[PDB]
């Protein structure tokens, strides 16, 4: 397990879109966004809420493709 992925630093409410303080790197299971898509996904948003400590996954991302 080295690759790390994208969790919420905050809660993120259901249609925010993403800034830089909402956004950590940690190595999770199962893994997610790839953490060097954080500026990728600044300002873009999320289709659901996103508590705190969760990792986002693709399809929480509204366009997001990678």
């Amino acid at each position: 397990m080295a690759q790390a992925s994208v969790v919420a630093n905050q809660l993120i409410p259901i249609n925010t879109t993403l800034t830089l303080v909402m956004m950590r790197s940690e190595v999770v299971t199962p893994v997610g966004i790839p953490a060097e898509d954080i500026p990728r996904l600044v300002s873009m948003q999320v289709n659901r809420a996103v508590p705190l400590g969760t990792t986002l996954m693709p399809d929480m991302v509204k366009g997001y493709a990678a």
